[PDB]
């Protein structure tokens, strides 16, 4: 069948022959044939990661307005991306919680219980979630204003953003694609509210490479000059992503925490506190090295967590990954892809009509 108005038909229900849509290829800037053949059942599984995505935010995009609430953003939003994706455990699922930053806050800002915040008229939310299967996950992201004050912000981190995308490619050193990525966006003026700005990178921010259950793989991609040299490999997996600011240009940690992620290199840890041990059990079961928020957590009937939580993220078995803003009063805004470094080709496996 097809797509409903409110979506519900899973994505693998949509293409029966477990085929799924390819993303944008495009030509860097026989044998490396077979290679990339070798690896599609892994392709495919982005893919079908992505055509959720795709549809999900499109959903979201059709009823996202002010006067919301953002926990109510979020659930709305998650809700239609567990159907999609047809969640059945770690091998299919939501690959990490709903970001949905306010202003000056760029980042990892996600409600946790209780959060009265409504999403209003002038704000600029970024909305970043993630869809997996098999651990395959797709991290992409975009920016959502109801005031066009903010339209040439957007198009300039959009377009830094694909500017990065179109530099990355097998061997391109990474501090070029920061060092792109940084003349254009400042290459973009702007006014709000009587007053100019030049966008301005957030410089400790970044993309990153993307490993199997493993959100940030190890590798960064800087959006600003004086990066490494390091360059980009075969068959490597990255998330581009770009930040405007109207600020300094930096965030740091603010707010209250709401995401935390199991620590990837550490390995089995006993446990004998009661609540702590059974806290990571929860954590291991339903998220494995996959981030997660505290909603998620009460969701599954949790409560009276918060200390095992702490007790866990001392152990260094879980680190929290807190909201990362830039100065009180400026305006930040980003645009995120997941690109595959296939043998063939680069695809922009989350492109959209849309971004
Ligand atoms: C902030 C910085 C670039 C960062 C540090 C460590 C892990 C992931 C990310 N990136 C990221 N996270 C996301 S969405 C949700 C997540 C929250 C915490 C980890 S993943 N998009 N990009
Ligand atoms: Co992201
Ligand atoms: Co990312």
């Amino acid at each position: 069948k097809v797509q409903t108005d409110p979506p519900s038909v899973p994505i693998c229900d949509l293409y029966p022959n477990g085929v799924f849509p390819k993303g944008q290829e495009c030509e860097y800037p026989e044998e490396k044939k077979a290679l990339d053949q070798a690896s599609e059942e892994i392709w495919n599984d982005f893919r079908e990661a992505a055509e959720a995505h795709r549809q999900v935010r499109k959903y979201v995009m059709s009823w996202i307005k002010p006067g919301m609430t953002m926990i109510e953003i979020c659930e709305k939003l998650e809700d239609c991306s567990r159907k999609l994706i047809k969640e059945n455990g770690l091998n299919a699922g939501l690959a990490f919680p709903t970001g949905c930053s306010l202003n000056n806050c760029a980042a990892h800002y996600t409600p946790n219980a209780g959060d009265t915040t409504v999403l209003q008229y002038d704000d600029i939310c970024k909305i970043d979630f993630g869809t997996h299967i098999s651990g395959r996950i797709i991290d992409c992201a975009f920016t959502v204003t109801f005031n066009p004050k903010y339209d040439t912000l957007l198009k300039a981190v959009k377009d830094a953003t694909n500017t990065g995308i179109k530099c990355a490619g097998i061997d391109v050193r990474l501090c070029d694609v920061g060092e792109a990525i940084q003349e254009v966006m400042e290459s973009y003026e702007v006014e709000i509210d009587g007053k100019t700005y030049q966008v301005k990178p957030i410089r400790n921010l970044n993309g990153h490479s993307i490993g199997q259950y493993r959100i940030h793989a190890g590798k960064t991609v800087p959006i600003i000059k004086g990066g490494e040299a390091t360059r980009m490999e075969e068959g490597e997996v990255y998330a581009i992503e770009t930040f405007g600011s109207t600020g300094k240009g930096v965030v740091h940690d603010d707010m209250e925490c709401s995401h935390y992620m199991k620590n990837f290199d550490v390995g089995h840890v006993p446990i004998r506190l009661p609540r702590t041990k059974h806290l990571l059990n929860v954590i291991n079961e339903n998220f494995g090295t996959l981030a997660f928020c505290r909603r998620w957590l009460d969701r599954l009937g949790e409560s009276k967590y918060l200390m095992a939580l702490k007790n866990l993220c001392d152990l260094g078995i879980v680190d929290p990954y807190p909201p990362l803003c830039d100065i009180k009063g400026s305006y930040t805004a980003q645009f995120e892809h997941t690109i595959l470094l296939r043998p063939t080709c680069k695809e922009v496996v989350s492109r959209g009509d849309d971004y």
